[PDB]
Order: C-alpha cells, then sequence, then structure tokens
C-alpha cells in the first residue's frame, strides 16, 4: 500500500486569485491520529469554489480547493473508528464533531470545528498536509478534494453504501443536500404552498426538486439565463420567469402574479440585489425568505426593519440544514432506493486535468454540474 | 335613547404633531351595519400612540388615538351577530376579518383590513364617524379609544368574560398580548433555553413573563433605566444588564455571558441600534431574533447577509402572533382562570381628562402601564 508513506500525486493549486489552476505534483503526508487519507474518484465544481478564485470569499493562498466529492479510503490514522480502508466515503465541508453546543442541538448544523467562520486554511490541529515545491499548501474547508489524495479529519468524512455510484453520489456532498435541504429542512415548505427559487444552478434546481417533494403547489423559477428553464420545468417548476423580460422590478411582478407574494422564497445565486428581491417577493404577513447563496465578501444590504414587523421570516443556512455525518449517509440510501435521481443535474463529466475547462463551462452557463473524474 | 343618534362626548384630539392633546366635545355618529359603538371604561397608554405624537409614525391628522382598551357595548349596528348591548368587549388594533388569505392561513395574523399598511384613518369602508367643530376627525388603527365613545367594525371587536376587571384586563388589548405572544407564539421559546429582552416597558415585561411561561431557563433583561430591574426580576428575569455600565458593546457582553450568544433575543423598544444588537447577541448558528418594537419612519439598518447564512433567524410580528378576534377572548379567560396577574405592570391610573400628564409619566420613565378611566 502507501500506508505510512508520503504520497506524491497530482492536485490543482491556485497560487493566487483571478488566475488559472496549475496541475501540480504535491506530497500528501500520512494521516495523523483521527485523520483519514482518501483516494478521489469524482468531484463536482460548486460555485463556492469559484468565489475563492474571483476574490468574493476570502481564504489563505496558495490553496487546493474542492468540497463536493466522493472517493475511497486509502488509509486511516490511529483512533479512527468510523471507517476502515477500502470504504467508500463522502468528505464534508462542515463537520459533525458530536460534542459541541451546535452539535448537541437537534436543530442546528453549523458545527464549531469549521473553517468558514474565520479561515485558517489548515486542518483541525492547525497543521497542513500538502507540500508543493517544498512550500506548505493550504487546505479549504478542511476537505481540499481537488487532489488525487486528501487528508480530512474523521468527523468530516461520511461512510456511504458500498454499492454507491461515486460518479453521481458526489453531488450529495454539497449541491443536492444543500438545495434540497433548504426547501425540506430550513424553510419546511408546506403542501399546497407557493415558492419562488432565484437561480437555477446545481444548488438552485435541487431546491425546485425539494419544494415539489414537500408538495408546493407552485414553483415559479427565476433565472436570467433562459437555457436553464427546460430542465427546471422537468424537475418541478410550474412557471419559469426571466427578469430581463419586464419593464417593472421582479418582486412586483411576482406579488401581482401571486396575490401578494409567494410563501417561501429561496435566493440561490449570491448577489445582494437578488437577496433583496427574494425578501421583497414573499408575502409580508406569512412569507419565509431563505438565503442559500454566499454573498460577496464584506458587502452590506440596507433593509427597512418594518418589512419584518408584519410577520416575515428571513434566515439562511449552510448544507441545507443537514447535520453532516448523519444526514449525508441517509440521503445516499434514499438515492439507492430510487427516491430521487441526480441524472438531470450532471450535464458534463471531464477528467481532473480538464478542471480549468470545467470552471469555464460554469462561466458560460452551459453546465448545471460538471464532474471531474480521476 | 342614544341608540340611533349622534352622541356628544369629550375626546382627546391630536390636532398637530408634537403638540398637546386637546379635550374637545365631539359628535360620534351611530354605528352603520356591522359596526359597534362602545362606551369606554378604561384605556392603556401604549408607546405606539406616542410615535404618532412624535411624528415617528405617520397617520392622517387630526385624529383621536388609542387602541389599548376595554368597554361596554352600547348600540350594535344592523347585521351584528357577535355582540349584543351591555356585553364587555375589547377593541382590536388588527382585525380578524375571517375570509382573507392571511385569516385563512393558520400561521399568519396581519389581516388585510388593518389600517397600518397605508393609513386612511377611517373605518373599513372609507368613512369616518367623528366630527368636532364642524370638521371630521380621523380614526387611528380603526379603534380610536381616547374618546368616551367610539364606533369600531365588528371583526375588530372581541367579546370577553362578563366578570372581567375592565380596568385590568384591557392590557390584553396590546401590551400583554404583544410581549407574551411574541415569546410564546412568534419566537416559540423552548424549555431550557436562554433568552435576552431589550426594553422593560409594559410590552417588554409581558415578554419576560412569556419566556418564563415557555420554560426559558435563563432570562436576561436589558435597559438603560435601572429602576425597571426589580419588576423584571419579580416577573421572571434571572439577570438584568444596564448597557451604560460597560466599556464593551452590549452584544459582546451577552455573547461572552452565554458561550456564544442567547437562543432567543427580543427587541421591545423601536430603535435601530438595539435592533442591531439583538440580532448580533443571538448565537450565529442557532439563535432566533424577534423584533417587537416599532421602528421610526424610513430608517434603515445595514446588514451583512453572512450573519444569516450561518443559521440565524430574524422575524417580526404584530399582536404577538394572536389572531385577534379569538386570541384576546381566550387570554382574558386564562386571566379569569387565575393564571396570571397584570398588577405589576400597572403603575398609575388617572381620569381620562389627565391624558397629557399620563404621556409625561411615560416620558419620565417612572411608569410602566398607566390606565385612564372613564
Ligand atoms: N449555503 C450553502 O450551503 C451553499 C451555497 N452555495 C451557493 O449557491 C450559489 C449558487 O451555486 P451553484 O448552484 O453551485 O452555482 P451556479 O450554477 O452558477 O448557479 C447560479 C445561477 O444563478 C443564475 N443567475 C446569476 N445571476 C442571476 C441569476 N439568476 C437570476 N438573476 C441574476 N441576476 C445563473 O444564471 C446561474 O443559473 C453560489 O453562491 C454558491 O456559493 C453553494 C453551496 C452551498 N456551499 C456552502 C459552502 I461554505 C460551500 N458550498
Ligand atoms: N409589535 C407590536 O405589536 C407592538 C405593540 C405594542 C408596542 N409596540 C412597540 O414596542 C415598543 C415598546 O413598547 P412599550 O409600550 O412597552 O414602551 P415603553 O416606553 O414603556 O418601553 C421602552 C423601554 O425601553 C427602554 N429603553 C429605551 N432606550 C433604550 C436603550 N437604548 N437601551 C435599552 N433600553 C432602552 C426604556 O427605558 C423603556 O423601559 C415601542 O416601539 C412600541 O411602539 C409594538
Ligand atoms: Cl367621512
Ligand atoms: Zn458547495
Ligand atoms: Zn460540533
Ligand atoms: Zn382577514
Ligand atoms: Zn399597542
Amino acid at each position: 500500500s502507501t500506508a505510512g508513506k508520503v504520497i506524491k500525486c497530482k492536485a490543482a493549486v491556485l497560487w493566487e486569485v483571478k488566475k488559472p489552476f496549475s496541475i501540480e505534483d504535491v506530497e500528501v503526508a500520512p494521516p495523523k491520529a483521527y485523520e483519514v487519507r482518501i483516494k478521489m474518484v469524482a468531484v463536482g465544481i460548486c460555485h463556492t469554489d469559484d468565489h475563492v478564485v474571483s476574490g468574493n470569499l476570502v481564504t489563505p493562498l496558495p490553496v487546493i480547493l474542492g468540497h463536493e466529492a466522493a472517493g475511497i479510503v486509502e488509509s486511516v490514522g490511529e483512533g479512527v473508528t468510523t471507517v476502515k480502508p477500502g470504504d467508500k466515503v463522502i468528505p464534508l465541508f462542515t463537520p459533525q464533531c458530536g460534542k459541541c453546543r451546535v452539535c448537541k442541538n437537534p436543530e442546528s448544523n453549523y458545527c464549531l470545528k469549521n473553517d468558514l467562520g474565520n479561515p485558517r486554511g489548515t486542518l483541525q490541529d492547525g497543521t497542513r498536509r500538502f507540500t508543493c515545491r517544498g512550500k506548505p499548501i493550504h487546505h479549504f474547508l478542511g476537505t481540499s478534494t481537488f487532489s488525487q489524495y486528501t487528508v480530512v479529519d474523521e468527523n468530516a468524512v461520511a461512510k456511504i453504501d458500498a454499492a454507491s455510484p461515486l460518479e453521481k453520489v458526489c453531488l450529495i456532498g454539497c449541491g443536492f443536500s444543500t438545495g434540497y435541504g433548504s426547501a425540506v429542512n430550513v424553510a419546511k415548505v408546506t403542501p399546497g404552498s407557493t415558492c419562488a427559487v432565484f437561480g437555477l444552478g446545481g444548488v438552485g434546481l435541487s431546491a425546485v426538486m425539494g419544494c415539489k417533494a414537500a408538495g408546493a403547489a407552485r414553483i415559479i423559477a427565476v433565472d436570467i439565463n433562459k437555457d436553464k428553464f427546460a430542465k427546471a420545468k422537468e424537475l418541478g417548476a410550474t412557471e419559469c420567469i426571466n427578469p430581463q423580460d419586464y419593464k417593472k422590478p421582479i418582486q412586483e411582478v411576482l406579488k401581482e402574479m401571486t396575490d401578494g407574494g409567494v410563501d417561501f422564497s429561496f435566493e440561490v445565486i449570491g448577489r445582494l440585489d437578488t437577496m433583496m428581491a427574494s425578501l421583497l417577493c414573499c408575502h409580508e404577513a406569512c412569507g419565509t425568505s431563505v438565503i442559500v447563496g454566499v454573498p460577496p465578501a464584506s458587502q452590506n444590504l440596507s433593509i427597512n426593519p418594518m418589512l419584518l414587523l408584519t410577520g416575515r421570516t428571513w434566515k439562511g443556512a449552510v448544507y441545507g440544514g443537514f447535520k453532516s455525518k448523519e444526514g449525508i449517509p441517509k440521503l445516499v440510501a434514499d438515492f439507492m432506493a430510487k427516491k430521487f435521481s441526480l441524472d438531470a443535474l450532471i450535464t458534463h463529466v471531464l477528467p481532473f486535468e480538464k478542471i480549468n475547462e470545467g470552471f469555464d463551462l460554469l462561466h458560460s452557463g452551459k453546465s448545471i454540474r460538471t464532474v471531474l473524474t480521476f
């Protein structure tokens, strides 16, 4: 095996913002106690990965990005009980340490041992495991799955069904769980209700799916890129509207179209103007607006506090409200049991080496999710 | 007798903003079909009334203010089937019109016939029922209880228990129902949780009581007026914090005091800095922040949407989430069932003619609720 030995493999390093990925040869040190070394089989490109490339999300450079993924355990460190080598696993962008405030709370999932809050770029011990040209490389959200091998803490890796199609199931690691849990667990969309979803990406369309499973009688899907509408209708939307077709602001069009406004609105893009439209379009006495998109670093919204006073609920969440180590394995089992399908979401599969192309298909709005294979 | 004809009474007419109320002789027209003329027995001075006097809440002038009240049914107009003459009744500042969207929705309470959204200052039909000096006077929130007689719509009136201490129970017409319902029905406080309450006025203290009736294990009362703390301790707060004692910002004080922040925050004052400090003092990953105070006109908060993505909820509510025509009767009956006391909150009683003196006691911070009798 390679167990106990520093592996040398290919990985894509981002040496600085707004520039392409460099496929480098890196050394991945052995897992320490309670750490798992994972062999990557497939990874998806989530838009949060792009946010670090543009400068919208801040984290220390150079770094190896990636978090929506699935692979097999090469070795485990001492103490690792939940997984044996050879296990199929999905690494988690937010852990479930089980012992913290947020973790013993039945309704919360943003565990304290995360690296989104104040990004260190290391693993939980404050150390890094990758070296490229003798220089130490930074981790991203403790996962850094854009490498042929990665080391993640044990509380951040989930063991899934041994019959899992890892070329599909990786989307449950970030995209699908987030969009579907936003509807089903964060907003708790009622049967017979009316929802509006802004942005029809891999995380957006999963929310349209989540609302139809909850029983929403109407799912108006909003996107400026009209080519996404056909997939949206197939997956559940009843109406698809495009902002640029009207001379009057989208929240108004939506109130008039729905006798005051929808009951649940979902923002799954990341811009401030659409976060405002999403609050503004749900009914002032009975709407719940949910923020799923990651906003630009340090930008601020200006809301009139009176908008919330008549009865609105505004909130957001990470991972579609899912506690990660427990939630991702059960969703993989529902996949196994054919309760939902991920096929319409994966529009492209490219080899790892073609990663910079993957990021270009997201910039041209030609893809929903591109899967890089190793 | 009076039934069917213009009564002449004394009323507190606000003619100009930030000017004294005048006690005038006004003519109260008879109730049209589905209206009720009530003889006032006692009223509470709520801080919202003072927002109209200050010019913080715009409404058409001249107007007779007042909305926290209790009285006796004098003549009911034709078609009225819920109340008969002589019955004890409490006016409602938010109606329960039975058939509108919000009314038909089990979770919401801000019914469409309210006059807060865009005030007309009339009853639910575009007409006013008071005249004074040859001029018509506007109604406020369709109740206008600072008059010896007032005509209200039928769906904005609830029948309460016959033996009700009208000079106590009138609190349930805003102050008590708001604070208590805000914790019990809007936040939905949990057994064992930690709550924080900004503002210890009649509404705030009914919220301190609400957290205690929900089983909040720790309740932290916040106020710049240190004389409110004994009442607050008495009614349920485990600690009282005075912002001016610290060299540190108050949310920081509270987060350090609760291992991350409180579970539920309630802002019951109407100021943008406290409104901000309440969202910030709740835990980023699981706290719910509820706006109960009424904000000044056209004032805006800046908010980094990232504050909500980690898992915070922000919502507001009018009336404590109570569907008015029904909630208020039931609460009166729980009061009658000897399940709570309103005495602690009442700190002064004055004859109606003393109205301006009563607004002054609010302003001097010596009072909580002050009742004016007829
Ligand atoms: N929270 C959480 O968890 C999350 C979040 N996230 C987010 O989301 C968003 C989005 O993503 P995606 O889906 O992946 O991507 P895409 O594909 O790109 O999509 C987008 C869309 O949108 C649209 N638009 C734009 N613009 C516009 C629109 N629409 C309308 N309007 C306008 N203006 C386009 O076209 C498309 O379609 C982002 O932000 C992200 O970030 C995700 C995930 C999740 N995570 C978290 C983490 I820390 C990581 N991950
Ligand atoms: N949601 C609604 O249905 C509803 C209903 C009634 C009242 N209200 C609003 O609730 C708010 C309070 O109502 P009230 O009638 O109980 O008024 P109140 O005057 O008796 O209470 C205000 C309290 O806030 C305290 N306070 C003021 N500035 C403070 C500061 N910077 N920090 C801490 N404490 C401060 C004051 O000392 C006072 O104790 C008002 O805005 C009123 O308009 C809303
Ligand atoms: Cl008139
Ligand atoms: Zn992601
Ligand atoms: Zn934890
Ligand atoms: Zn109604
Ligand atoms: Zn009031």
